[PDB]
């Protein structure tokens, strides 16, 4: 029935293959972990070379190939999409809970309680999150940005994470209107090598890395009247397509975005009307100008007007490191911002967009739910210590799974420390006690000192969402993984 | 989950393997660095032989595979296109930063360490540099005279870099036009091999290296009009093709640039009308064009008019080695300029060509940042000496790493002696020493001579910028890859 | 990061292999020196079979591997492209340059140092040159039949190098107008297997090895009106084709040269008109056709005028040796001539083809550089006596470069003699003693005799540009290799 | 460098290997030498057999590797063109030449050397042929026919050499009609199987293996008015294609020669009006035709008119053994005519068309240079009896490659005896020993009795033109490989 190639095991030996797969993962991944964590550099298919930290782009691009390897994927994936930044927190939490689970298995405890205990003890661990969670200022400068900074920590960028952490705050709180919902699609990530990351702005309009198609054309227009065309203006005959530039004219406009091609004859007579013009426009681009401006995307250029046209007090075109860019700035009320990233080379910059990505993520998170938790390992501490006392109560054979659960959870504060260059036996040991002791907002460790100290104290914080989503995902892809004992791949 | 095939090393053996692979390029490329450096012969993948010194040329064509190794060309590149010149230095103080931390990671400490010393190290060398810089005037002909020789020196055109750095600053000064910023893309290098380095020369305007379509064509052309096409001058029927041609004279164009081809017809009618014509022109040269005459770029021939035409005193097919060329000379109020390269061959000129490439970058830089350095490799000295001092304020672990950091930078001045034929131990010894007790612009290794002599009074300097971004980006990708434990390459 | 299968070597080991790359296309050529020099046999990749001695159409033809045996063809491509003749001594002086230079680097003289003491001896080789050249009459006939008879010399044709040396002094002087510029591009080289040598003419005007395209058409016209074609003469419908034929007699044409083709109805009915016609005439054929008659190449036939028209005396179909050919002949003022060569076979024309390619033009590098010096080795003799004296007044590291230098400049003596059938060693004994003491025109070796002789006496001589021209490309070529420390192939 | 699989040698080896190639040609066809010499057999690329001794044709047909080899095809192709005859005799010389010349550089004698004795010997021995050589009436019968016969000797045609010769030498006085120049084109060869040679005759006309297209045209035209179309007389519909046959039929023209095809149709109607017709007609034959009747090849059907017509007293359709071909004879004043050749077996008139290829050839030799010298070896012997004192006389290394060239010359005597059945070394001491007693017409091989004869007493003569091309051809082409040491060959 079964081909032969393909490779079957069974009972514990099921478990232990399959389960071994995302310890894999969390193995790799946990090395990316803390404010102090390291880097990976990730080759693509094309040969371009990444330099990044951000978890679920390493599990995105990497190519893993057993299913249960993949679910972790799953869980980074979800993670970035709800929160942004703790995307390995969640994946190497969700491995090492596999990792304790098999020995759990190897102990010879059954399925059927593994699942149990876990889900009890991954049900708690939320609430328990959600009870020392501390209700902050939505949109608090000082608390976004002590969030932003965390974030930007454990990379490349955080070098300079203090300028990136005001533009980062600011970039949100420009785009999110009320209060609110986050949305980081309004959000625009641009990076240009040269200067520093300090050099790094943000710009209140839309940035696109488009060009004036011709040397006649003004180079800067005031007052600007934006007009974003997504037929290609190319028509057969000199008479017929300069009717349509003609029209781009007579509607007011003075820039012109087309989302596809501009004919060389058209870039030439929208010269001599003074229409700046950009061809090739990322359809994305065009709708951020949409927002920004307030222009309208047309179709036909026949149905352009003027009451198409969008506003922007200054469209110019300028050269940052010799690549000229298209700035369109000081609209009256822009739904869109974009931050240009400088930065000493090409790759730091690239860092440092995965650095401000996360960011701008988990500083919306906490707009959205005004409740922070501290970082550092803090709260994965907070959670095994009530949970070990939790397998007490519980007792019976949930609390061997319940104990697995709250052991693996250290796996934060342990490779905190671990890859910070300090010793995780010990800090652990000296942190545990101390949050038992001095209380919830007094622990974590400080991979910066490499001691344990106070995180809320020091503003090492992360919004709840973060940690909340990370047990989320993390605890029931574990628990459900742990309800699988057959894997049936298709030909 | 990992192809077999694939290798894959972990803690030390992943940073011996990794590094190890920037460490050949440096132990390449280092042969080139000096005033008495020596050359590389590159055949590209046409067949073509370069004869070049220039660093970033050689790891741009040259087929390297590591990632890491990559990251060594990335370095090259920002040097290049922001200082033009030191390319090779950049590449190689990365390479041998990265050889001192692999012997600091062998003697186990943490890389939470060698990333953090090294970025102390780095910040300050960055500090160091701007601290004996010395400011200089922007435009003054010494100065940029002694920038452009220093840059042409350890390549094979030193020969004659006295008649080429003159040229070479007139030409940046000629199209800068304010004080300033200068672009290198306005000023075109052509090379012709023939007689001597000496007869190379500076062209006042656009020179192109093509012919007059037609032998019946005017050879010479006084007070010229010139127009720029991009339409092919290509039709049906001898009424229609003829018409194109009419219009032209009717604007009054007396010189004619087809970016696109002439038809046969239209080249024998341009010459009835005494109209000189040139087919297939690089569109980049449309636009030298453009820049230099104040000619305009037109699409459709319809549309050229008088207004559209620019001037030149002069423009006329002249044969150098046989080989005809147009120059357009004499403009008005010139953009662009051109500067012909002679030579005994055509290798020879290439290396001109490259030196000339540098030389003009680098002239540039210390017009726009009015601060200089002396050259010889006397900056990295200071670095060294003080960096030395800074590891021991700093101690703990840190100490170690930048030790290493202020070590690697000697590879300059050691280099700089080793492939000048000169000692590199004992040269380093008494150049450090003199130093420390002459000062700043009193040390350097002058490889001309072979002796410790002083850099500053001997002319021998270098912009700030070289060194600077030779700093940041060598240091910054070290201490970049320094966080990177993991490679993952697609397949 | 490197191929496997691709070989690297370093220090004396990287020059050891790569020199001795040049060090065997020297040792192939060197066969070809001298007046009595020896000859090669070269066949293409059709099958063709060609007999030479020319030293840039060995290295051209045959299929060269390494970068570094390439850089001796860019060699003889120079000496080719400005003097015609001296190619193989060009090529062999700088593969005995690189084979003294291996032998110097064995020795453990650093790379700094070969590179500056061959610049030295390279630098005052050029100016003893100019030094000992002596001024002659740029027309001179006698001085300029000497050159044009030294340059055939070494070749299968010098057992007529006196009927040759005439027709190309005269073909020089036809074409040269005013005093003047050289162009060989203005006298074409035909051959024709029949007779012997000394039945080859010049013919003033043009020789084209075409025929009259129908057996009706004149075989013969006097006081020819010459028309040149481009579009080919094919025109569907009996009355469109014949009102093309039509026009051509309204111009007054009576002779007619298509670049393209001419259809049977237009042979046809051209012939009923008295027109004489040939098609696939060669373009570069018409150009040499405009500038003997001063007939002007046309495009479209309606634009076809008699002012387009050419006037020749006589333009007439003769067959030699069977093969009919067109002799546009007694032209008014040509400035294009051909030779009509004859011989014993058809590889002894190719190489008299090939004698008297070499000898017009160093016959016009005497017209236009006025200075000429002894030849027969009689140069490289002076080099070697000087250079030796200059090697031991600047003494230090820099004399053995220039020793290994004066050295190497004997390898023309020294073969000129060895494949001439005489001793190379006592010969040059002999040579160089009589130089020092009879002076520079008192010396060389007398191939002919075997024995030293006065060249300059014997009107052995050859134009200042061949010898100077030989010495730039050689120690040039040299003298930058030897920069060369890397050769990186791409795939 | 060179290509692994490739074979290079050097001094003596690549003169053994390359030379020996060259004396394997000779080897093989020195077989084919004298009136009693002996045939080949070669069987092309489509299986087609054919019987020759034609040296020319063996060397043509057959398949040489080796550029040396196929020089001596060269010798073969110069001495048909020129000459016709005598093509083995100048191959085998020009091999035999290298043989001895081989043996001399095996001697040790500097290539220097056998370059210059064989000019020397070569240049005396065409004096020598020009010296002893015979006037005679360029246009007598006698001697031409003797020169006809001789030349048909030594093939299989030889058994009615008389019958030919006499046909061959009155179609050589029928077209060359002044005295003189005489070319073969205007002579055709052809051959149909049947009769024997003796019926073999030549045809005052034009004789072409065509048919009349249609069974209802006339056989037979008296008077004849032959037209001479190129364009094919085929039309869409009947009267446009009836039009054609009609203007035919309007210029007067009852013979109608097509180039081209002939539409059934056109066949047709062409047999109602009495028009006799031939398609597909050799375009050759077209022109052979034109010099013939005096008719003009006309393209357009449109432009035929009488003017273009030409007259034939008898164009008649004869089958000759089954085969019908058409024989255009009784012309006015024919330039042209055709032997039809007849014999036991078609690779017997093959031999025969062979025979008469050559003869026909010689035969006008003689016209145009009105000098004959003795066959049968006679010349060789004069040149190799006065060149061995030559070698006395000229002395030093010289006589030795003299001496090489005049034994080598004895190669025609040598295998005149031994393909002959005659003892070569006897014959050719009875002959040399003859030659100096008796002199110079008094001497030479007589095969057909074999022994020493009278030669020219015999009437065993050849044209001066044979064997002084032989000698040029075959003494330059060896003096010429003899300065070759170096074979070089593309991929």
């Amino acid at each position: 029935v079964l081909p032969e190639n393909m490779k079957r095991y069974m009972g514990r030996d099921a478990q232990r293959m399959n389960i071994l797969a995302g310890r894999i993962i969390a193995e790799t991944v946990r090395s990316t972990l803390g404010p102090k964590g390291m880097d990976k550099m990730l080759v693509d298919d094309l040969g371009d070379v990444v330099v990044t930290n951000d978890g679920v782009t390493i599990l995105r691009e990497m190519s893993v190939e057993h299913p249960a390897a993949k679910m972790l994927i799953e869980v980074a994936k979800t993670q970035e999409k709800e929160v942004g930044d703790g995307t390995t927190t969640a994946v190497v939490v969700a491995g090492e809970l596999l990792r304790k689970a098999e020995e759990l298995l190897d102990q010879n405890v059954h399925p059927t309680i593994v699942v149990k205990g876990y889900q009890a003890a991954a049900q708690k661990a939320q609430e328990l999150l959600k009870t020392i969670a501390c209700e902050v200022g939505a949109q608090d400068k000082e608390i976004l940005t002590k969030i932003a900074m965390t974030s930007i920590t454990g990379k490349g960028a955080e070098k300079a994470k203090e300028k990136l952490a005001e533009i980062i705050v600011e970039a949100v709180s420009a785009v999110v209107d009320d209060e609110g919902k986050v949305d980081k699609d309004l959000i625009k990530i641009e990076k240009k090598s040269g200067a520093s990351i300090d050099d790094t702005e943000l710009i209140k309009g839309v940035l696109v890395d488009k060009e004036r198609v011709s040397a006649q054309m003004p180079k800067k227009v005031t007052d600007a009247k934006i007009a974003l065309l997504n037929c290609a203006i190319e028509e057969t005959a000199s008479e017929m397509l300069k009717d349509m530039v003609a029209e781009i004219k007579a509607s007011g406009a003075n820039v012109l975005f087309c989302q596809k091609g501009i004919d060389d004859l058209a870039q030439h007579y929208l010269a001599k009307e003074g229409i700046v013009a950009a061809r090739r426009v990322k359809k994305s681009d065009m709708e951020k100008l949409a927002k920004a401006t307030g222009a309208n995307v047309i179709t036909n250029i026949k149905d352009l007007s003027a009451q198409d046209l969008g506003d922007a007090g200054l469209v110019e075109e300028r050269k940052i490191s010799g690549d000229s860019m298209i700035f369109v700035e000081e609209c009256k009320h822009p739904k869109a911002v974009t931050m240009l990233i400088r930065g000493t080379t090409e790759h730091v910059i690239e860092e440092v967009a995965r650095a401000v990505d996360d960011a701008v993520g988990v500083v919306g998170c906490t707009i959205e739910d005004g409740r922070i938790v501290s970082g550092g390992g803090s709260t994965e501490v907070e959670l095994s210590m009530k949970l070990r006392e939790y397998a007490e109560g519980i007792s019976g054979r949930e609390q061997l799974a319940v104990r697995a659960f709250a052991d693996a959870l250290e796996v934060i504060p342990r490779t905190l420390a671990e890859n910070a260059g300090l010793d995780a036996i010990e800090i652990l040991v000296k942190v545990r006690a101390a949050h038992a002791s001095n209380g919830n907002k007094c622990a974590g460790l400080n991979v910066f000192t490499g001691a344990v100290e106070d995180m809320c104290e020091n503003g090492v914080v992360e919004p709840l969402r973060v940690k909340t989503q990370a047990i989320q995902s993390a605890a029931e892809s574990t628990e459900m993984l742990l309800r699988i004992d057959d894997v049936i791949a298709a030909e």
